[PDB]
């Protein structure tokens, strides 16, 4: 349903954010 | 329902945050 | 109910965070 | 119930994080 | 069940993240 | 369910993000 699809979008976005934070961490290091 | 709509709003907001973080990462890099 | 209200609070807080991240992005540019 | 209480904890923590991010934004700016 | 347990894990992790953000804020300040 | 599995993925991703934030904190320190 809509809820399952929306949660999957949230999961995908958080994974993208996690990768971006890793980029930031690497840049700072 | 209200909960489904609110979760969609959360999803949209998180996507906005993700984009902003990408901008920050790019700015820091160069 | 309580769950829907709590999710709305989460949504509002994430929107606040999103705005703050935009401020940070702007500051880092100069 | 347990889910509602856990979501409330999440909401409170996100609000704390939002305040801390504002502190970071302010520090970076000046 | 699984949902409640998973949300508790999320709550714990977010609390850890909140503390780490406070560390970042403190480092930037001083 | 799909919801429970998606939340587990979210939990794992947030843990990764938490570790990355710690890396950022350490770099700044």
């Amino acid at each position: 349903g809509e809820i399952a699809q929306t949660l999957k979008e949230i999961a995908k976005t958080l994974k993208e954010q996690a990768w971006t934070l890793k980029e930031i961490a690497q840049t700072l290091k």
